[PDB]
Parts: C-alpha cells; structure tokens; sequence
C-alpha cells in the first residue's frame, strides 16, 4: 500500500514517484500483453482444429473467433470499477491467474477429438474474460502518472497490449510444430511434409508466461455508477461510440476473422505463416494514429481514414475466387490495408472523442468535464470490443445461409460508407 502518494509535484515524482511508477508501468505492460495474447486465442485455434479430429462447420469455427468479444465487451464496465476496491496489484494478479483456467482447459479439449462444440463455447467465453483485463489496466497505470503525463504512459501502456494479439498469433503457430510438452503425453498428429502437430502448445504455452507475470503481479505492484451514468445518456455518447466500432471494433473483427476467412477463400495456402503482419501493422498505425490526430486535426484524419476503409472494404470483392481475380496476394494486400486503417482510425476516433467531450461538454465545467470524459471513453471502449463479435459472426452467417463472404462484406460497405457520412454531417 502506498499511503501519501501526491506524484503531480515535480519533486516527489522525480525523487521517489516516477520509479514506483515506471516499475508498475512495466509489469502493467506484460499483463496486458498476456492478457490479450490469451483473448484472442481462438483466432488461431480454430484454422487448425479441423485438421486434428474434429468436424466443426464453418458458421461453428466463425462462432468461436467471435465468441470472447461477447465477455469482453460486456465485462469492461465492471472490470473498470473493480479496481478501486481490490488495488490495481491484487486484482492483477486474480485478474491474470484466472486465465490460467482457459489456457489448461482448452488445452485439454483439442486432445480430445470427440468433445462437443458446447465445451468450446464456455471456453471461448473464459477466454473472453482477458479483455477486460484492458479496461481495468488502463484504470489502473492512470494514477501512476502525472496528470499531464497520462498521455505518454497509457500509450505505452494500452500500445504495447494490443501488440499480443500479433503476438501471440505467431508464437501459436510456430510452437505447435514442437513437441514441447511430449513429457507430458501431449497428442501430436503428423500431416504433409514431416509437420507434426500438438496443438495444445499454442495453449499451454501461457500457462508458463502467465504464472511469472502473476507472481511479478504480487512482488513488484502497489495498491494506492454516480458521475458515470449521467455521463452516459447524453444523445452524443452514440453516435460517437458508433465511430469506435468501425474502428476498433474492426481491428478486433478482423483479427479474429482473417485467418479463417483467409482459410475458406483459399485454402492451398499456410495462412498462419503470416497472418500476424495485420495485427502488428495495426497496433503500430494505432499509435501513430493516435499521434496525428491531434498533429494534424481529429476530425479529419477520422474522415480521410473511413475513406480509405470504406475504398478498401470495396475493393475486397475483387479478390475473392469466384466473384472477381480468385488471387491470393491481392486479398491479402487488401485486408493489411483494412488493418492499417482500422489502426489509423483506431486512435483518430480516441484523441476526437477526447477532444469532443472535453470540449463540446467542458462548455456548461474545467475538472467536472474530465470525470464525462473518462466515463464516456470506458463506455466507448467497451461498446467497441463488442465489434470483435460481429464481423465474425457475419462472416460466418453469411457463409453459412449463402457460402459466401459476400453477405457479410456488403454489410461492411454500407457500414464503412454510412460512417463516412455520419463524420461529414455531424462533426
């Protein structure tokens, strides 16, 4: 516990404030790492889990990749206000040692090729409860740093978790093709070319790395509905929120889709080889995003980019076998755009909304409009994860009533073009 922590006094901070900080920023850090490594999981499971005994549709597998966003989505709005009680240290270290559940149990179902689809839904949903390790870590780091160095830490901070996703859609397909854990009786199944593979690897993997960060959790970390749903029902928390759903939202979509989309599509080709290159140039373009949009204006970065995204979600129709050029490195050049983008507009929309509600609602009001400001950005945040559940999930319905992507991708035409007008009108 840290009784007296004053850290906005350039003495205290520089003596004995910005290393308690920095420490905490750091193992801040790794847990969210991990923590969206784990999240996304199934982005990466379900191409491989038809290979390996089981007989899953493809609604069944889109269904899966969609599925944790639904926990997430929902459980950041709790997670958030969980922290003030149990000391972001304490509810670290649960909030991150109850993953070790998913990543053993999922583990333990890809052994076995009669389990029911049933188990990998309850799985897909506790795998979904490491997203909401994002609300309650960017909760927590706030207080760690000075008032007007928040922007630098929580971009650090929020800008290195996101990078587990590309992460661990790379540590996940290079490890299964090891046979790590054979000590343990871990199945391996041989296939074309020598590849031998266990795939409970890709699972229990984390349960080393998120043992470790636990344990840092409770060694290096410090502990030190009122406001917020007035902050919430204003008309204006709406149609902004809807702007971080074509935005985030469609980092999240995309990064559990792509692989499987790419895999129905195209099936002669190794996706999971490279499949990582979207989610990593989308972090990246996130926080360069982020960046410009107060460098070069907010709104008009967030206009020019849904522009783009709405040009590239066009131009996806002509790379689909069957309906237009049935090539591979077209579809792929295409969705990295999608992921640039989706980046790009991932922080566009953030600083905007930032610069939207400490601005438009500061005019009413100097520190009352900050307390607005951050209840709307955790509302938008997590109404913005519930994106990760759609894209797949329209994927997968349109592939199941149609056997097409296309369904699903006029879907996204129409939403990238009435986004771009709804940026034109209103802001």
């Amino acid at each position: 516990l840290l009784r007296d922590w004053k850290p906005e006094n350039p003495a205290f901070w520089e003596n004995k404030g910005k290393h308690i900080a920095r420490r905490n920023l750091w193992i801040s850090v790794s847990c969210l790492l991990l923590a969206f490594c784990v999240w996304m999981l199934f982005s990466a499971v379900t191409v491989n889990l038809n290979k390996i005994g089981f007989n899953f549709t493809t609604d069944q597998l889109f269904l899966l990749t969609a599925l944790p966003s639904v926990s997430g989505a929902l459980l950041r709005v709790p997670y958030s206000f969980m922290v003030p009680i149990f000391g972001g240290r304490r509810w670290t270290v649960f909030s991150t040692a109850i993953l070790i559940i998913p990543c053993v149990w999922l583990g333990i179902a890809v052994q076995n090729p009669n389990t029911p689809f049933g188990i990998f839904i309850v799985i897909a949903l506790l795998c979904g409860f490491a997203g909401a390790n994002f609300a309650s870590s960017m909760g927590n780091i706030s207080f760690f740093f000075p008032k007007a160095k928040q922007g630098s830490a929580l971009g650090i901070n929020g800008g290195l978790g996101n990078l587990g996703v590309s992460v661990m859609q790379l540590v996940a397909p290079l490890v299964i093709f090891v046979p790590v854990f054979a000590f343990l009786g871990v199945n391996g199944v041989p296939q074309a070319d020598g590849s031998v593979m266990s795939l409970a690897n890709a699972a229990w993997i984390w349960v080393p790395l998120l043992a470790i960060a636990t344990i840092a959790a409770w060694s290096g970390m410090n502990d030190i509905i009122a406001d917020q749903l007035p902050v919430l029902q204003r008309l204006h928390l709406w149609l902004l929120s809807l702007l971080y759903l074509a935005t985030f939202g469609s980092f999240i979509g995309f990064s559990a889709g792509f692989a499987m989309l790419a895999k129905t599509q195209f099936p002669d080709v190794n996706i999971l080889r490279l499949a990582f290159f979207g989610p990593f140039i989308g972090a990246i373009a996130r926080s360069v995003g982020g960046a410009i949009s107060d460098k070069f204006g907010g709104v008009r970065v967030t206009l020019i980019n849904f522009i783009f995204m709405a040009i590239f979600s066009a131009l996806l129709f002509l790379t689909l076998p069957g309906t237009g050029s049935g090539n591979f490195i077209a579809f792929y050049a295409v969705f990295m755009g999608l992921f640039l983008t989706a980046g790009l507009g991932s922080g566009s929309t953030f600083q905007m909304i930032a610069v939207i509600f400490r601005q438009i609602t500061i005019y009413r009001a100097h520190k009352e409009a900050v307390t607005e400001t951050a209840a709307a950005l955790g509302f938008i945040s997590a109404i913005g994860a519930v994106g990760g559940f759609f894209i797949p999930q329209a994927f997968g319905m349109s592939l199941n009533m149609t056997g097409s992507p296309v369904g699903a991708m006029k879907v996204f035409l129409i939403f990238y073009i009435v986004c771009v007008l709804l940026t034109w009108l209103v802001y």
